[PDB]
């Protein structure tokens, strides 16, 4: 009563990390576990294909590739995953008359450039991709189930609105779960799933005349469709929680007619230039093109290894935030050159292996960096300080192959767990 | 009047319900880590004085591929020692046959002991650790030994381990894991842990006269400096188990005076070649040399998945047991192509996304077979059925790369989780 709860799922039968992640839905740090075995869910909201994607949209879905990989290649979760494309909408709509070509044309340019720039930054593909255009009946089916359940009404110009006041009076629903406080129609606060069309537009039909998806539908539905009734983790940048993700709980709520959706909903922070966020409208923006003409892919993403993924950060252009990445990804490239160097010259014929007290302090910190390493990662996702342990371990195999005489084996086992690591980070060397 | 095993206690261990077959127990027990998810482990290496051949590489291959399973798959943390016995009655009579120095002879053999090793893929250990730079260790151990009264020192300057007294004591059980196989010596089964050496013979100085090692002492000594008290896991060939496993045991029994050095004692079955274990002895032995000038590391690597661990296996030459391996690899390298191709050469600016229900279909064969391999994993190892759920599935990716509009997001993490299953077990495509 008057706040939302939240069900932590049941640990028997689940793969149990001790992973805690910081759940919008519960404002805290709780404790990961799966609905089902060691698989997870995961739907995240995509771009909108209008235009360039620029560098706060990289900070987003590099954090959250960052995130999978931990997941996938550290902590063998089994991950299902599930963008979509946001091809149909009022801006892209407004730029295909401006530009003149086909709204199928222009929405498909982009989504095509947005995905060759993740692949420039070494963000993996999704297991699926929904674009909007591709699911329309199937979002129609999704909304005339909601009306059925009287979670909706249709207006008599066509549109069909979310119904608020219904949909909280059910007990087993609440409304705006995630951010209580910043909340034809009947109330004002009554969202769209389906808009009736304006002349000139795209449109489609439905049984309550030509139309467009509104904002929020498509994502419940695509989600719902291909994931189900309960998602693991549904993720967006921090200014998608509310309208847009406590919108799509209350979509789904209504169309299972269930209590909760989605057990760990994930926001990253906003990337902020010159103390503002990173965006169109502001014009502030460096395309993720531009960012790498100057810079590569290994350090961009160490640009963000470098801030926690679900704090805000603060880029200095010009070079200035940069400079320190560029340091970094230097001397990890000179690392991998000069242990590469030490295995390939090991000559074992005239070799000593005697396992020395040299050798036993290297291999004392090298397991102790194991340990940290995985309280970081298990520490919501912390990996400004996981990577700074792999820097100062680094500097320590550089003192040693400088001076001891080395155990190959040693080396050899520090570089896979590095290169382990450096997978999981989406760094190459 | 039957030797008791200690499971080690699960509070604060890394617990994956992993079942390895023990030989302390003579059954499949749950593998607990002595100490969070580390693993000390130590595997008895070659004699230095000849080639290895291919029964050699089925148990270096064979515990390459435990390890792997280990540390890629199921991310313990494994600190590994293999020693080599470079000082030994062979390679004594083969230097003098050869008229070569035993140094020179020894670090040759070992040299393309481990290029071979390296031919085939397999891990280099943490530590390499050579008898002739811990000689002066062995005699301290020797000393301890003596002083805790379980050996004594014949007249002419050797040391015998005493069975009886060590037997006596409560605490210690004489051949843990081989009960049965049991002048100036006490009794007949005292073994010698110094041999008063021959003024021919390479020798080195001790508190007895000058000697040599007994044949025993060398793995004892060298495990229980590196890892210490208790090793998890401890491993070698079948045939070592007794007396050469059981008399390492009494021994770090006897230096440490307690009941349990080694937790978990892992023996790889033999390589038979014509009904006979494959053997210098009897000269039925293929070189592991002569081996990969007729198939390939991945043909190689595929025999031994194809046989678990712990059996016995029949070698048929003249090709006949490498059809199927052939025929594997084949299978592999096509799968690969296609798919790397496929994924290569996918544009995403013509397709069309939609999740269908082949999708579906592939994606809940996808994962229902990571669960599968899981499983074959805990079940002590098991790589030939783990290696059939691959190729079941590779068949189904076929027909769906063949006729379904293609998923390239899934294809890509299909493609992505087979490399991983093939680095865990050293197949490189
Ligand atoms: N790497 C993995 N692959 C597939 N299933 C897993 C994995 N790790 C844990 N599980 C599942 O997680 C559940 C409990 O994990 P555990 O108690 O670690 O065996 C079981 O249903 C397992 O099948
Ligand atoms: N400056 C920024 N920093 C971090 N994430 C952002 C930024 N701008 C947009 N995003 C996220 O990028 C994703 C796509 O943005 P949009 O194309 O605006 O819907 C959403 O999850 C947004 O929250
Ligand atoms: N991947 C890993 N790396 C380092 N330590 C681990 C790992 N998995 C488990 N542990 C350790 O195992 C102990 C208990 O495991 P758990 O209960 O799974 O956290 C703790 O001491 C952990 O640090
Ligand atoms: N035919 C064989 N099959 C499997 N393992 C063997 C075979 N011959 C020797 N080994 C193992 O290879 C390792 C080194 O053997 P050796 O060089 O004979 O001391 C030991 O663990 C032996 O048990
Ligand atoms: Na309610
Ligand atoms: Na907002
Ligand atoms: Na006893
Ligand atoms: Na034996
Ligand atoms: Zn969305
Ligand atoms: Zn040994």
């Amino acid at each position: 009563g008057s706040l939302p709860k939240w069900n932590q799922p049941s640990k028997e039968g689940k793969k149990i990390t001790n992973l805690f992640v910081n759940n919008s839905l519960t404002h805290s740090k709780v404790e990961f576990i799966p609905q089902e075995g060691n698989k997870i869910k995961w739907y995240a909201c995509g771009p909108t294909v209008y235009d360039a994607a620029h560098l706060g949209h990289a900070r987003t879905y590099v954090s959250f590739d960052i995130i999978r990989r931990i997941l996938v290649n550290y902590f063998k979760y089994d991950v299902f995953m599930v963008i979509n494309i946001t091809d149909i909408d009022d801006k892209i709509i407004k730029r295909s008359v401006e530009e003149k070509i086909g709204f199928t044309e222009l929405a498909r340019k982009w989504e095509y450039e947005f995905w060759e720039d993740m692949k420039s930054l070494n963000v993996l593909l999704p297991t699926a991709i929904t674009r909007v255009s591709e699911y329309v009946g199937d979002i129609v089916k999704y909304i005339e189930k909601i009306i059925e359940n009287k979670y909706a009404y249709v207006s008599e110009e066509g549109s069909v609105y979310f119904d608020i006041d219904e949909f909280k009076k059910s007990e087993k629903h609440f409304y705006a779960r995630m951010e209580p406080l910043s909340v034809k129609k009947k109330n004002a606060y009554d969202f769209a799933l389906w808009k009736s069309s304006k002349p000139n537009e795209p449109h489609w039909d439905s049984p309550w005349g030509k139309g467009r998806p509104g904002w929020h539908i498509e994502c419940s539905t695509m989600a719902s469709n291909i994931l189900g009734d309960v998602l693991d983790i549904h993720s967006g940048g921090i200014d998608l929680r509310f309208p847009h993700h406590d919108n799509e709980l209350a979509q789904s709520e209504a169309f299972f007619d269930h209590s909760q959706w989605v057990n760990y909903f994930l926001h990253s922070g906003h990337l902020h230039i010159e103390g503002l966020k990173m965006s169109k409208s502001l014009k502030n923006f460096i395309t993720i093109k531009n960012m790498l003409t100057k810079y590569t892919s290994n350090q961009i993403r160490i640009l963000f290894l470098l801030n926690k993924w679900d704090n805000f950060m603060n880029y200095s252009p010009n070079g200035e935030s940069m400079v320190q990445c560029i340091e970094i990804d230097k001397s990890f490239t000179n690392f991998f050159a000069i242990i590469l160097m030490k295995i390939k010259n090991f000559d074992l014929n005239s070799c000593n292996l005697y396992w020395s007290d040299a050798d036993n302090k290297l291999n004392l910190l090298f397991r102790q960096t194991k340990n940290k390493i995985h309280e970081h990662f298990l520490d919501n996702f912390n990996t400004p300080d996981a990577l700074l342990a792999i820097q100062k371990l680094i500097t320590e195999i550089n003192i040693y192959m400088d001076k001891e005489k080395i155990q190959i084996g040693l080396l050899l086992e520090i570089k896979h767990y590095i290169n382990f690591i450096f997978d999981t980070f989406g760094l190459i060397y």
